[PDB]
C-alpha cells in the first residue's frame, strides 16, 4: 500500500535499471532548476479557511470543454515503454478510469491512435519538427483520433544537456521506438500555423516570462503551462511555481493557466491552485507508479492523489477548486 | 532533574512504545507544517528593554474571568492514558497545582466530570459531531461540571493524514477509550448554536486567516487560538506564529488571541507575547512530562516553564505580561 | 604561530578542563543568541572602495579622552584566573602593551587596584549590587585607581540560565574568588546615581532597543555597547550587530556606540565599523589566547587582530577608522 | 571527455601537488567571499523567453575594438607554470584558437612578449609597482607587443591574507619566476598616468562600489571588471555578481562592464549577461584545464563553455548576447 507519492519513487528506483531511472529523474546541467522546483513549493504555505460548508466537496474542474475529476492531468513524458512493457497504454487506461486527462506525446512509444483508442478524452503534445509538414500532420492525426487539446511544447528548440544521460551513455533500447514516425525551433509563426490548422484549443507548454504569457493569450492560445520542463531544459530557469501568481494576474482570465514541476502531493496541488493555477501537470510520479506496478500502480497513484486533494481542500475550507484559487498563501523559510 | 523541555522529550522517547511516541510526535503528510512551527519561532528574535523596575515581576494574567499563574494553558490532547496510566487526571492535578488552565478534551480517556472534579477551573475542548445534539450535550455537561470556557476546535472537519500512524497501523489499545461516550464539519452556524447554548466564553481553536479572526469576533467569540493544530491537520498550513501579529492587529482587542505550535521554552512564550498573544497553549511537552514521570513530571515541567517565563520576562525588562506584549521583535536567519 | 583567531580557540579547547571551556563558550538556554551573533556577522558583506591614498593607514581612534591603537577594547570577562594562573594581570599587561583598553570586571579574580597598577589606562565594568553603597564604592575605587570609564552592565538584573553550567554542576574552584569583595536589577535611577558619583564617562553595556539607546544619550551616557552579552543573558535576544545601524542613526553622534558579540577577525571589526560602530569589544577570543599561552598568547592575539584590521581597512580603501565608518554594506545569504 | 567544468576541477585536484592546488583554489581569511561568489550565482534564476527566431544564434561580441567568439575572456592568473610546464603559452594558444581574449599577467611566468607572439589579440593586466616607472614601462611593453587593452588591477594595494598558503608555507618553486622582471597602492592619479601613457582602452579590475564605477567612467576607463578578486583580497567583500545590476544601471553604457568570480558554466555566463554584463572573466577553471591536460585541456574547456553558452542562450530565446542582456532574472532560495 502506498501512502505518499514518495513511496512510489522508492519502488520505482528498486525496479528500474539505473540508466533508465536517471533518464526519468535527471535534469539539465547542475540540476539547479530540478531542485528549485521542489524548494519553491516547499517555501509556499497555505492560509486555510475554517467553518465553511463542506457538505459536497468536489475536486472537479471544467477545462478545454471537458469535466475532469481533479485539477490535474498526466504530463507528456516521452517513451513510456522504457518504464513498463505496457507503456503509454497502461497509463492512459488508468487516467481514463480516474477521470484525469492524459497527454499523448509526439515521442510516444505506442502510436497516438492506439493510445487515443483507450478513450478518456486525451490531449496531444506536439514538438515542432524540422519538417514542418510532419508537425502539422501530427496535429491532424491527433484531432482525427479524438484528442481534445494540442499541448504545443515551446521550450525545446533542442534538448537540454542531460549530464546523467551523457555520463551513462544512455540510449533507447532497440525495443523502444518513436511509434508516431529532428527538433526545429518553434516560433510564434509556428503557433499561428497550428492554431489555423485545428479547431482544438492550443496550449503552450513551457512559458515562464509574463510577456510571453500575455502574448500567448493575444496569439489565441486556450491555455499555457507555466513550466521549466521539470528542470530538464535551461539549467537556471526559474521554477514555474515562482512565476505563476504574476502570470495569472497578467492574463486576467484570458486563458487557462496550468503549472508543473515538482507536484508531489495533493497539498502541492492545493498550493498551485491557491497561487492561481487552473490545474497542474504531474510527470515523474506517474512514471514511478507505472514502473512499480503498471496500470494498477498508476490507478493507485491517482486514487492517492485524489484522496490527498480532497483532504487538503476540505482542511483548507474549500468545497470547490474555485474556492481553492481564492485562498491566500504566505512564503516561509524551510 | 530537567533543565529544558528537551530533556523531557528524551525521557518520553525512552519510555513510550514507538507507535505511541509517533502518535504524539507526528504530523500530517510530509510534516512540513510540524517542522515549520519550530522554524518560525526560531526566526523571531526579541528586542529586550533594560533598566526597568523589576521589583515585582509577575507572570500572571487574567483570562476568561480567572487569574492564571502564567500566560499559558495545557492544550487539548486526546487520549492521555496512552502516555501514563493516570492520564488526564495526572495532568489536570499538576495544572491545578501550578495555577495553569487545563483543557479537557472531547476525546478524553477519563470522563470530563472526573477531570473537572480535580478542580483548578478547567476549560473544555469541543469537537462538532455528526449527531449535533451530542455536541451540544457535551457543552452542557462541561458547563454543569464547572468548566470555564468552551474551546471549539474549528480545524478538524475530519482528521488529517497521519502517515506515521498509517505506517505503524496504529490503533488505540483496548484499555484506552473515549470516556465521554463521528466528526462532522463545523460551520459558523455551529459556532452560533454553541454560543446560544452556553454562558461560557467560546474560543475558536484553529484560526489562521485574518478574515476568520475578524469573523470570530463578529460571531461573539471570547477568544481564538491561532494554530495549525501542531502540524497535524493541513500539511502546508502556515504556522500560527507567522499569522499572529497580523491577526492581533485585525481584531484590535475584540477577543483574546492565543497561539500554539512548537512552544518549547519560556523564551518561546516571550516571543509569542511580544508578537501580541494573550497566552499560549502547550501540547506535546506536557505529554512528554506525563509519559516520563506522571503527575510529578508534569509538575516539574510547569515549574521549569514558570522559571523560564519569569527569567525571560525580567531579562527583557518586563514586570508584567502586558509589558511583554509591547516588546518589539526582529526576524533573523537561522 | 596563530594565523586566525580560530587557531586560538582550538588551542584553548585542548588545555582547559571541559567545564571551564563550557563556562567560557556557553550561552543561555538553547544558545540561539550565541549562534545568531555569528550568523548575523556572516550575512554582512562590505562594499570596499578602491584607489584611495593609503600612504598612512592608521587604525587608531580617540575614545573617552584617550587614543587607542585599534577600534577595539577587551570586553569584561569575569574570573580570568579560571583560564590561566596570571588571570587578569596577564591580559591587562598584553592590552597595555598593544595600546588597547582593558575592561576590569566587578567579578575580577585579581583586585581592581592591582590590575589598574599594570597601567594602560583601563576601564571598569560595574554590576549593580543589592547593597547599592557597595556598587558606588566600587565606582569610587575604580576612579581613584585611574580607570578611565565606567562600563555599567545593564543587561544582568540576574544571570541567565546557563544550561552547560547546570549540566556540568560548574562552580568556581576554591582558588578563584571575586577579589574586589548579590546582583540587584539596575534602573535608570541607578544610572543617574553613578553619573552623579563620578567624573568619568559612563558607558551602558547591553543596550539593544533603539529607544533605550536614545534614553542613554538623554541620561548623560558617554557611550553604549550594543550587545546581547554574548548570548549569555536572554536566549532569543537579537544580536547587537543587527540593531547597530538603527541605533547609530538614532543617537546621531550623541554618544560613542560600541558593539560586541562574535567579533572573530579584523574583517569582522571592519563590518562593525562600516555599520557605524565607534569600536568593538572582544571577549571569548582574548580568553582563548590567555588559556593557550598566557600573556604572550594575548599579545599574539592582539598583534594578529591589529594586522587583520590594518589589512581589511586598506583592502577596503580606508586610511582611517572614520573612513571605514562611511563604507556601505550589503546583506547576503550564507 | 569532460561534460562540465567540475569534471576539470576533479582532474586538476588529482594531478597537482596539494600546496599548488591550494594556491589556486584558496581565498583570503575565512574564505567567506570565495564561497559567496558561488552562493550569489546559485541564487539567481533566469526568466527565459520562448518562440523567438534562433536561425542564427551567435555568441560573439565586439569589445575593445575586436570581435570575440564568446562574451568571455581568460582572467589574469599569476604564475601559470605552477600548473603545467607550458604555462601561459598553452593557455594563450588555446584562447587564440577559440577566439577568446587572454589576459597576460604582470606576474606571468613566461615573458609578456613571448605570450603576445602566440597571437590572438591578448590583453595585459597591470599591477602598480613601488617603482612607478616600472609599471609604465610594462604598459609600453605590452602596447608595443600588440596587447589590445590594459587591465589595471585596482584591488591589490597589497596581497590579501591567504591562510592556506601560510599554513602550507607555500613559496614559488625555483623553476617558476616573474618573467617580466613590490606592490604599491594605486590611486586615481595612477589611473590617469596610465591613461595618458597609452592609446589602449584601460579597464579597471576590482570595482565593487557604485561610486567607483561612476568615477571609472569619469576617469576615462573603457571598461571595469566588477570583482572581489575571486575572494582572494578582502575577506567579506561583496561578490561582484551582487553589485553588477546596480553598477550597470549607474554607468548607463559609459563603459563596458565585465564581471568575474565563480563563473562555472555557460548558464552562469547567461546569468551574468542577464544581470547586464558585457562579458565575464573565468579564472580557476582555465587553470584546472591547464593542469589536467595542458593546451588540449584548455581547448576542451573552451569548447565545452562555448557549447554551454550557445545552449543556454538558445534555451532562453536569445539569438545574440544583446538579447541575453535584456533577459530578466529572479532571486530564489537554494
Ligand atoms: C522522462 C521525461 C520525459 C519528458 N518528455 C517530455 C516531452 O516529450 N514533451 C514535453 O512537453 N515534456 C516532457 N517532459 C516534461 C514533463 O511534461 C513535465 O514538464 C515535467 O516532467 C513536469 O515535472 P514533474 O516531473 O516534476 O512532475 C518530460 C519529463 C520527463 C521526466
Ligand atoms: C497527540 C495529540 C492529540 C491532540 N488532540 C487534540 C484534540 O483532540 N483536540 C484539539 O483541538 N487539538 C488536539 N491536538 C492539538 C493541540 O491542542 C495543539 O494545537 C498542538 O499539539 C499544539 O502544539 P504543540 O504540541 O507543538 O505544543 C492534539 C495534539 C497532539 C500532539
Ligand atoms: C565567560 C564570560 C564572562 C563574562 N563576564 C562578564 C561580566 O562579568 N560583565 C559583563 O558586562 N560582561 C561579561 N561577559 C560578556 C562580555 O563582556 C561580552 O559582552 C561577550 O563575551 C562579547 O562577546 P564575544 O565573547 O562573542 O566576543 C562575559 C562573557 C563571557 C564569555
Ligand atoms: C591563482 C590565482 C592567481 C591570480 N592572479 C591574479 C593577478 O595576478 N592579477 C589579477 O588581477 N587577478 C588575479 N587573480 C584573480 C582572477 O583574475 C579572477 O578575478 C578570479 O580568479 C576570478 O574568479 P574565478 O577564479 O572564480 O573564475 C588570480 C586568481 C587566482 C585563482
Ligand atoms: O525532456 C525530454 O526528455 C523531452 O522533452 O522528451 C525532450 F527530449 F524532447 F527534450
Ligand atoms: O490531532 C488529533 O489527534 C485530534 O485532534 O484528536 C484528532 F484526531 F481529532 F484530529
Ligand atoms: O556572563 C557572565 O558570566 C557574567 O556577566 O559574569 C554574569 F555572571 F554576571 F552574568
Ligand atoms: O591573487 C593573487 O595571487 C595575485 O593577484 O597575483 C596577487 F598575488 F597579486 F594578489
Amino acid at each position: 500500500t502506498y501512502v505518499s507519492l514518495a513511496d512510489l519513487e522508492r519502488a520505482a528506483r528498486d525496479v528500474l535499471p539505473g540508466e533508465i531511472f536517471d533518464f526519468l529523474a535527471g535534469g539539465s546541467g547542475t540540476e539547479a532548476s530540478l531542485v528549485a522546483n521542489r524548494t519553491a513549493l516547499e517555501r509556499v504555505f497555505v492560509i486555510p479557511r475554517m467553518l465553511r460548508d463542506l457538505t459536497d466537496v468536489t475536486t472537479e474542474i471544467d477545462i478545454f470543454g471537458r469535466r475532469a475529476a481533479l485539477p490535474m492531468a498526466v504530463a507528456p513524458v516521452a517513451y513510456q515503454r522504457l518504464f513498463h512493457p505496457e507503456g503509454e497504454l497502461a497509463v492512459a487506461r488508468a487516467a481514463r478510469d480516474a477521470g484525469v486527462p492524459y497527454t499523448i506525446c509526439t515521442l510516444s512509444s505506442v502510436s497516438l491512435e492506439e493510445i487515443a483508442a483507450v478513450g478518456g478524452r486525451p490531449w496531444f503534445q506536439l514538438f515542432w519538427l524540422r519538417d514542418e509538414k510532419r508537425s502539422l500532420d501530427l496535429v491532424r492525426r491527433a484531432e482525427d483520433a479524438g484528442c481534445e487539446a494540442i499541448v504545443f511544447t515551446v521550450d525545446v528548440p533542442w534538448m537540454g544537456r542531460r549530464l546523467r544521460d551523457m555520463r551513462n551513455g544512455f540510449a533507447l533500447p532497440e525495443w523502444v521506438t518513436a511509434a508516431n514516425f529532428e527538433f526545429a525551433p518553434a516560433t510564434w509563426e509556428s503557433v499561428e500555423a497550428v492554431r489555423a490548422h485545428t479547431d482544438l484549443p492550443v496550449v503552450l507548454k513551457g512559458i515562464l516570462a509574463v510577456e510571453d504569457a500575455r502574448r500567448a493569450v493575444d496569439a489565441g492560445a486556450g491555455g499555457i503551462v507555466v513550466s521549466n520542463h521539470g528542470g530538464r531544459q535551461l539549467d537556471g530557469a526559474v521554477p514555474g511555481i515562482e512565476m505563476l501568481g504574476e502570470i495569472v494576474a497578467a492574463v486576467s482570465g484570458g486563458c487557462e493557466v496550468l503549472v508543473d514541476g515538482g507536484i508531489r502531493s495533493g497539498g502541492d496541488v492545493l498550493k498551485a491552485t491557491a497561487l492561481g493555477a487552473s490545474a497542474v501537470l504531474v510527470g515523474r510520479p506517474v512514471m514511478w507508479a507505472l514502473a512499480a506496478a503498471g496500470q494498477d500502480g498508476v490507478r493507485q497513484l491517482l486514487e492517492l492523489l485524489a484522496e490527498e486533494v480532497r483532504d487538503a481542500m476540505g482542511l483548507a475550507g474549500c468545497e470547490s477548486v474555485g474556492a481553492a484559487r481564492r485562498l491566500n498563501t504566505k512564503l516561509g523559510v524551510v
